[PDB]
DNA sequence: GACCCTCCCCTAAGGGGAGGGTT
DNA sequence: AACCCTCCCCTTAGGGGAGGGTC
């Protein structure tokens, strides 16, 4: 039978079978000498059928030629069967947090906060844990505390980027009194003295999201996270971390300061 | 700050940033026209963090692009929801047919019929329907009917490809006083004579198998889809079909002769 | 030493078209 | 008018390298 009518037989198209001619997958059964024609026999629709059978299981075509070719080769089986087994879940993770975000959009009609998953790697720092009443008291007693560690130390040289943050060891937070931690990360180790310590802060998996102007909002920011990890179905595992970008040391105005809220959870 | 501070603070690649810049994405701050080089403001910062979040989500190039300048268009976000719905519903489906694919292969050793979906579209046929004691009488009493209406019938034409087969309208397996009926398909319509009709056989999705050999043995293949309907969580609609692709009429190697069967089958 | 630019070819499974040949 | 063949470029979201200029 010539290409046309063996393209009816099997219902697929021709630039098909010259792409499996091409492969090396289905070879005609006789090729004309000085025309080129292609004729194929019954035996080719025998071997197109279990070649549509391996396909409408998401083989590719190189795992189709080793099992129709070689020999039975078990292993290439199951090696699908897992990844199916993820793919499913991220799937059925996307639709969550799809299904989030229309439950927030349609409800403003305007988004100020979005949410990323993202990686930060392990870090050196230089940190001081204390108790404190009013934030602003903290803002306003941790430049001494640089200069301190930055007079008292040879060769502290920051990282490029700088990376520096607020750690919030407390479970529930309040107004009243605060237990935190300020670090700031370096490049190498040294001695210690004071307060100010110097250690190495392990990576983590989180999702953040960015704020942008004064710190007398920074709540509303929280309360989205809060609801984000309880929504799409992950865990809390670690403190918080709070890292600042733009503020009084590069700018003038307040309403162009940039901050960064970061959640460190895991899938449960 | 330049390219390449600028690809630690975003964590990715240079690559990336050329190609956003290319495609009118995220375009830099300051390009200096002597030199050519890029600068990017932590303006940048807080739009590469948007474009990631929406690319978590599963959306392409061309739907960030459409998405951050039209915000009010939204239908997008329902047309991704579908869409992640059906990948869900096809991927659990492929993970159940492997999973009786490895069970099969698991016992025995090597496997004969292979399964496979389709689709077969309407056809106008001329047919008969009569009660036999056995097959091989069937077998005998069919030519009589090509015969008949051939020659009643002049200028009826057959189709290309040809398609010819039988129906068991009974609802249980059996082997003996079988209530079947046979028919061929035809271009054109005619005529009725006494038993022999005219009629259209209209379109359906179908699980098929491939039968080889001699005829008696066919009984197996209707084993074979009666387990896979039952094991995949599929229903049986109507009858199924015995469908003649090489038989006596070509070959006298009576192991050459080939037949298919065909399920109409649908996912409840 | 360390950084940066433009330009060309590559990915999987075919799709679409231009140009030439025979009955 | 109908079939058939071969050659060339096209699709995603960026990767890899060569050659050459700039801090
Ligand atoms: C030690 C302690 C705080 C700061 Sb900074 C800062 C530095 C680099 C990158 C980001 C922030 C600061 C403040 C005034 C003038 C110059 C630098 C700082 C201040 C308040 C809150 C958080 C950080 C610096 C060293
Ligand atoms: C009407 C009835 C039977 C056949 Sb055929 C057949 C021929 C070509 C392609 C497919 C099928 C037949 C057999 C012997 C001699 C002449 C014609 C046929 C017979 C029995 C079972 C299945 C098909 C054709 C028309």
């Amino acid at each position: 039978s010539q290409i046309g009518l063996f393209s009816k037989i099997c219902r697929v198209t021709i630039k098909t079978l010259h792409y499996y001619n091409k492969i090396g997958l289905l070879v005609p059964a006789y090729i004309n000498p000085d025309n080129g024609y292609r004729f194929y026999t019954s035996d080719q629709l025998m071997k197109f059928h279990q070649i549509a059978s391996l396909r409408q299981l998401g083989f590719t075509i190189t795992e189709i030629v080793t099992l129709t070719q070689d020999e039975n080769s078990c292993h290439i089986i199951e090696r699908r069967r897992l990844e199916i087994q993820k793919q499913i879940r991220d799937m059925a993770d996307m639709l969550s947090r799809i299904n989030h975000y229309l439950q927030h959009k349609k409800k403003e009609r305007i988004m100020l906060y979005q949410a990323a998953l993202k990686e930060i790697p392990e870090c050196i720092v230089y940190s001081k844990r204390f108790i404190v009443p009013d934030f602003s008291s903290y803002i306003k007693l941790i430049p001494p505390i640089g200069q301190e560690v930055m007079k008292a130390n040879p060769g502290l040289t920051l990282t490029t980027p700088a990376y520096c943050f607020t750690l919030y060891h407390d479970k529930e937070y309040k107004e009243k009194n605060m237990d935190v931690e300020f670090c700031e990360a370096v490049n190498d180790f040294g001695k210690n003295e004071g307060n100010i310590i110097f250690q190495v802060i392990p990576a983590i998996t989180a999702v953040t999201v960015i704020h942008k102007g004064p710190y007398d909002s920074l709540r509303n920011a929280y309360i989205y996270l809060m609801q984000w990890v309880e929504d799409n179905g992950y865990l809390l595992t670690n403190s918080p971390r709070e890292s600042y970008i733009d503020g009084i040391w590069n700018k003038q105005d307040s309403a162009e300061w940039m901050t960064e809220i970061q959640f460190p959870v895991e899938k449960v």
